């Protein structure tokens, strides 16, 4: 049925298993944050990662949505984008903390962010993103396995407690463009123009 | 037949502009801006210096074929630069080469994508005739480098980054960066009349899997 859902938008294409494994019915979330100068070939991260950062409709918005099923999601991720969409998650693996950056692909400004809540149930808080740019972020691990991330740089970055941008970054709202990685609970929809970057 | 030579092997793939450009049979511009690997990031503005001139060597790496190492080549049509090219690396390769606008001088970084140290280089000789010098690399990193030019235009540059550091004028990595040989990664771009082979692998990244 889900995958009859899915292949009916994308036929000749699977479900991701990073989403397909979303879909089943605690987390980590990354702590590190950083200045875009620091996405470089070579950087050395060291990942801090906590155990703590719908039921609460807050998408009185129109452009927030509380998506329960697979066709939901993907009726609500085309009705804000079209069609021609991939979905990414990060893939932080399981025990490793140090991580080596071997690139940076920019996914641009458009975009379509879902939240999988820590409900039994499958469900997602989605929303668009604003004054913000997506980052892929390919990386190897110290034990050597490759595997990448994503990454969200605010440059509106305005409407966030001015206290965490100082503890973090030494710096207040406003002036300067905050980044950080999301989580492998994160679904984030892109249109394919970005990514095929030169490629297309 | 020149078309036909190149469909041959990659059928429903047209010769890209860029190499159809350099195919065709004075001066162009070589890229003097040296950096450390970790000015490649979103955002950096670099200023470009052209030189009309490369400095001795082609940075750091042919009728009199100082290309006697065999891992050396000197490429006189499309047919025999294809074939060195599969010879090293196989038949799953695409041909890519910087794009660098006319008269402009700063752009900003957008991205950087490695495109891992398995490579054919080869430099489009200044002749009329069409020649290339080609050579495998070796202790170096390729990079493609998406980049916004200041007048809004959106474009892209290879970059190299040797990690070898090795076997280069002392004397211009001080220039440049201050440094000399053996401790530190230095990095370049390549100007629009070079190519370099690639693997698909290499470029597909994540989107292979
Ligand atoms: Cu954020
Ligand atoms: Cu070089």
């Amino acid at each position: 049925p889900d995958e009859d859902y899915w292949q009916a938008v994308w036929p000749n294409t699977p479900i991701p298993n990073t989403l397909k494994e979303l879909l089943k019915p605690d987390t980590q979330y990354p702590k590190t944050f950083f200045f875009e100068h620091e996405l470089f070939p070579g950087k050395k991260m060291n990942m801090k990662f906590s155990k703590i950062p719908c039921v609460r409709e807050a998408g009185k918005g129109e452009d927030k949505y509380c998506a329960k099923s697979l066709s939901t999601l993907i009726g609500f991720a085309v009705s804000k984008l079209g069609k021609n969409i991939q979905p990414f998650s990060s893939s932080f693996l399981d025990k490793q903390t140090d991580y080596t950056i071997e690139g940076v692909h920019n996914l641009g400004d458009k975009a379509v962010m879902c939240h999988r809540l820590n409900f039994q149930s499958t469900v997602f808080y989605c929303h668009e993103i604003h004054g913000t740019t997506a980052y892929m972020v390919p990386m190897v691990a110290a034990d050597g396995r490759r595997t990448q991330a994503l990454a969200v740089c605010h440059h509106d970055t305005s409407g966030m407690n001015a206290e965490v941008l100082y503890e973090m970054l030494k710096i207040k709202p406003g002036t300067e463009t905050a980044c950080h990685f999301l989580g492998n609970k994160a679904v984030m929809w892109v249109p394919n123009m970005a990514v095929n970057s030169v490629y297309n």
